[PDB]
C-alpha cells in the first residue's frame, strides 16, 4: 500500500495547466509538446476544470467551429474528481476504474500540487 | 500471472472496426456511441491500423481539411503492436508502459480476436 503522497514522489510534481479562456488549438499543442493526456485548467488560482484527450475526442468535432475558435472551458470538464496526499494506489486505482477517469489531480489544503494517471500507476504496480 | 486468454475470458471478445476509407466523423461516432477510445482498423482479415484517441487529439486538427473530409487511414496508426495468445498480462502492463498505446488488439493464428486496454489490466490487477 502506496500514499499518494509517495506516488508523486514516485512521478513528479509537475502541474501542466491552461487557461478556461485559452483555445482548444493552444490546448491541444500544448499536450503534444509534454507528451500528456490531460490539462488542469485554472483561472485566478481557482481549479474550474479539467481538459483531457477524451473531452477532446468526443466534443471538439460536434462544435461548428474550428479548434483555434473554441476556448477550453466549452469543451473541459467541469465536475473534477481529485485524490489527496493520505489517498492511496488503492483508492487511485478504484477511482480511475469505477469512475472510468484517467487522470486524478492531487489537491494538498487548496493547492493542486501534481497529477497522478492511469499510466502512473501501471508504471508503479510494475517496477 | 495470467494469460492473456484468461484476460480476454473477462473482457470478452468483442471487436469494435471501422475501414480504412470511412470518415474520421463517422469512426469518432462511432467511438463515443460504444464509450471505447479506439477502432481496429481491418482489410478484410488484415488488420491495417488503430484509430486511436490519440490519433484524433495529436493529429486531427493539424490537417489541412475538416474532419468530415478526412478519411481514417490518414490519421490512423499503422505500426500497431499486439499481444497474441502467448501472451501475459505482464508481457501486457510492459508493452503498454513502454510503448506507450493505450490498447492491444488480440490475435490468434494471425485473426484478430479481441482487444485489450490499459483499463482492463488495471481492472484485474484490483480484482
Ligand atoms: N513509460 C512511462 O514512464 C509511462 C509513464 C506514464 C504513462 N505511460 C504510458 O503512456 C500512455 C499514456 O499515459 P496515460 O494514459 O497515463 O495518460 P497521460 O499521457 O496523460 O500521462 C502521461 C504522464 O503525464 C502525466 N500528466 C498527464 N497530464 C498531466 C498534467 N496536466 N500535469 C502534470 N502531469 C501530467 C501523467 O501523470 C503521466 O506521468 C499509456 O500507454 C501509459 O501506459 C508510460
Ligand atoms: N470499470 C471497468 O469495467 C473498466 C474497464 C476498462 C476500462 N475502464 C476505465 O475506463 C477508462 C477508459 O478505458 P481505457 O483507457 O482502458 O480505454 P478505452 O476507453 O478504449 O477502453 C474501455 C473498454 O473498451 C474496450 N475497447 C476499447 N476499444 C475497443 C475496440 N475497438 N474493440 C473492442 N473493445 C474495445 C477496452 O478493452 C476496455 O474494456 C479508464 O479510466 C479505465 O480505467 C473501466
Ligand atoms: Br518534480
Ligand atoms: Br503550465
Ligand atoms: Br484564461
Ligand atoms: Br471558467
Ligand atoms: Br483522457
Ligand atoms: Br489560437
Ligand atoms: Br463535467
Ligand atoms: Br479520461
Ligand atoms: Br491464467
Ligand atoms: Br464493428
Ligand atoms: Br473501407
Ligand atoms: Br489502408
Ligand atoms: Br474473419
Ligand atoms: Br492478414
Ligand atoms: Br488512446
Ligand atoms: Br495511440
Ligand atoms: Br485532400
Ligand atoms: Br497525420
Ligand atoms: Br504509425
Ligand atoms: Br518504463
Ligand atoms: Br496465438
Amino acid at each position: 500500500m502506496k500514499t499518494v503522497k509517495h506516488l508523486l514522489q514516485e512521478k513528479g510534481h509537475t502541474v501542466v495547466a491552461i487557461g478556461p479562456d485559452d483555445s482548444v488549438f493552444n490546448a491541444m499543442q500544448k499536450m503534444a509538446a509534454d507528451n500528456i493526456g490531460a490539462l488542469l485548467v485554472m483561472k485566478d488560482e481557482k481549479l474550474v476544470g479539467i481538459l483531457t484527450e477524451r473531452d477532446f475526442s468526443r466534443k471538439s468535432y460536434l462544435l461548428d467551429k474550428p479548434v483555434k475558435d473554441t476556448q477550453v472551458k466549452e469543451i473541459m470538464t467541469r465536475q473534477v474528481a481529485y485524490v489527496d496526499l493520505n489517498n492511496t494506489n488503492e483508492d487511485c486505482m478504484a477511482l480511475i476504474t469505477e469512475m472510468r477517469v484517467r487522470h486524478l489531480p492531487v489537491l494538498d489544503d487548496g493547492k493542486v500540487i501534481g497529477l497522478l494517471s492511469i499510466g502512473d500507476l501501471v508504471k508503479d504496480a510494475i517496477s
